[PDB]
């Protein structure tokens, strides 16, 4: 009756690591559309399985962190490159490569060579985010995520180039078998995750049908445009090898606003902090406010994570709340926000990072939220209000 | 820089397993305080550490999937008594005891006799619920919420009977120092969990403070006083030796209420479905309407779990809309509701099982919220919305 499971048999049946593995009904499920030359962010009203968009999610923010890493040193990551076709989903960023380099530790416990890409795409619990340092705004901390993708992969090859030799290694069968890895003389410098999902086990066609295959590409381009929002001015980011042209807040705040809010005012800020490590992690602000929008919405790109919760948010809607309530003297649910930056030392409630977990008293002591976006704010809310 | 971690210092340092490993501002934190001689649930507006809450938690839905496990058996559990004093938090139930029997698999990976209570203590991945039925209403599914409980602990002891022999274990220093466990024979039936939490490493002081201890006490009361509502007519809860009097959801509703809404009215349903396994599982609903509630509240206890969020409250609200629009043309942010009930095949966003997920096509395919509810509710808000 009392049964011991390993890491792989345990992350293909529990919901914890990733999410359900069949489709549920997600709360705010959402792709991208292009009609025309416009670019609309709108609801997906179908059932999906959440733990499939978590593992494009644990290859994206993977990406997104190596991005933040190098932003400051002389080898940058300048694209990631995301790519959707016939059911096989690629995550690919340049920068310095995974290091190919025998890992002593790993081949002991394995008892052969194993290389150090072994260990971040094979061993659970690795990585180089276990020690995390209390100012990291990198998303990974659990040495886990890229673990997930390989555990829901029928097949993986992770490719990495460290400008000297080329490392190439098949990963197959839900991390089941893993083939001795390819190495050669290369001059290229990259990380590459090519795999093919186990569509079928997590509830989906096989083939994908065209409902399915059409909402995960919009999910998936979607996710690509908030990584665009987020990553440095060198860095542009691919879907199916075109650029996503959503730079600012302010392109991600028009792309959810389109159809329900065309030629809207966008409401700008930069909230800053007064102290070290808050200070060198501005947060970019762009917010709409119409009496369509029938309950408060925002999109929080928090350290290259989709946030859906936290206590950024809140602090932003106490703060508007308190000016709103003494103008109108003289309160969120027509507010679609959107919120794009680091935060450094948030935890999180579980590996999928949903919802980060924080003192509101981080944001009170040390962050400021500009008057003239309060003042605009106000003066916009109070007039539907009043209305 | 790869580095490769245990599951015991990785549980230490990461947010995944049990939530913030310090204080952060817990959005909704309640505890149940008593004014003379009533129970009245009140907010606590001072950050807390989740994974502290947690372990309590973990062992809290332990004792109520046993009390599940054997409600319909010979042996059933009578008694949840749980107990928090000097810092000192205990969890016993009767009904059978973990199996007192050496686990060969367990023996074989340690080199030395590992009996199942330390498997079910000292094993991550390891329990009863690693292979779930898709119709199991047990809270347990992961295997690791009583290893958890273990490494947040200074020191705990493990006490298990079986009526034949007593078992008795000590599992100290943050589950560092396992001792082999004392033998005996006994006529006792039972299991205890008795810990001390590492209170200084998740921003306690020690010993607690008086608003840490009241805090945590005025919690811990609370969900004692909702595991009470969810266990079965022959279970009796107590918190420090006193019964806890919440045997309904009416009785919860008023525990929520009594401040903000006194002499109110309780509006009932038992919600049911039309097929197995669905219609084995009656939910029991109280609500209250009030102009005096600012926004939709409910209080879930699923599966025995405080659930913090699910498509089973979205069923009742968008129900509960379209009948209040169609009223009010010839909606719930003025109800507070409690459900408390089982549901079969549900999956978790995470070990902490603050989110349920599930298709929303269960409740509108098998459950029927009855009418006279439905009726009563909207006659309530609706003569709000028409003041
Ligand atoms: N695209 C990439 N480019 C470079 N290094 C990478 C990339 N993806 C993963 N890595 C490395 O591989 C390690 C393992 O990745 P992963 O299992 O996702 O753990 P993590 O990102 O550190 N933590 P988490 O995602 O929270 O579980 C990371 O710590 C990085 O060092
Ligand atoms: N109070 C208890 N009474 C009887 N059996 C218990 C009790 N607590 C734990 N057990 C047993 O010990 C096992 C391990 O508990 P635990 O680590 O909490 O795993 P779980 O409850 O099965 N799953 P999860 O809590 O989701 O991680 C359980 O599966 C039960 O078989
Ligand atoms: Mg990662
Ligand atoms: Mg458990």
């Amino acid at each position: 009756a009392f049964e011991i499971s390993d890491f792989k048999e345990h992350a293909k049946k529990k919901s914890m690591w990733a999410g359900a593995l069949n489709k549920v009904t997600i709360s705010g499920l959402m792709g991208v559309f292009t009609e025309d030359e416009d670019l609309m962010a709108l609801p997906i009203h179908r059932d999906h399985c959440p733990a499939l968009l978590k593992i494009f999610d644990e290859l994206i923010v993977n990406a997104t962190d190596h991005e933040r890493a190098c932003h400051s040193k002389t080898k940058k990551v300048t694209y990631i490159k995301i790519s959707f076709d016939k059911g096989v989903f690629s995550c690919e960023n340049d920068g310095p490569g995974i290091p190919i380099a025998k890992h002593e530790q790993a081949s002991l416990i394995a008892k052969r060579d194993v290389y150090v890409p072994e260990v971040a795409s094979c061993f659970f619990l690795a990585g180089t985010n276990i020690n995390k340092a209390k100012d990291c705004i990198k998303g990974g901390t659990n040495g886990v995520g890229l673990k997930l993708a390989m555990v829901h992969s029928q097949w993986a090859i992770l490719t990495t180039a460290d400008g000297a030799q080329k490392y190439v290694q098949q990963i197959n069968q839900r991390l089941d078998i893993i083939e001795p890895p390819t190495i050669t003389p290369s001059r290229e410098m990259f990380t590459r995750i090519e795999l093919m999902p186990v569509y079928q086990e997590l509830g989906y066609a096989e083939p994908l049908s065209e409902t399915e295959q059409a909402d995960l590409s919009a999910w998936i381009y979607l996710r690509a445009c908030q990584c665009a929002a987020y990553v440095g001015k060198g860095t542009t980011i691919y879907y199916n090898d075109k650029p996503c042209r959503t730079g600012s807040v302010m392109a991600l705040a028009k792309m959810y606003t389109l159809l329900s809010a065309p030629n809207s005012t966008i409401h700008t800020a930069t909230i800053k902090a007064d102290a070290k490590p808050y200070s060198l992690h501005p947060l970019q602000v762009a917010a709409v406010v119409s009496p369509k929008f029938k309950k408060f919405e925002h999109v929080s790109i928090i350290n290259g994570v989709n946030c859906v919760k936290g206590e950024h948010v809140t602090f932003l809607k106490k703060t508007i709340n308190e000016m709103v309530i003494k103008k109108f003297q003289q309160s969120c649910s027509n507010i679609f926000v959107v919120i794009v930056g680091s935060i450094p030392g948030i935890e999180w409630t579980g590996q999928r990072k949903d919802e980060l977990s924080i003192a509101e008293n981080v944001f009170k002591t040390h962050y400021s939220i500009p008057s003239s976006f309060l003042t605009s704010m106000t003066r916009s809310i109070v007039d539907i209000l009043l209305q």
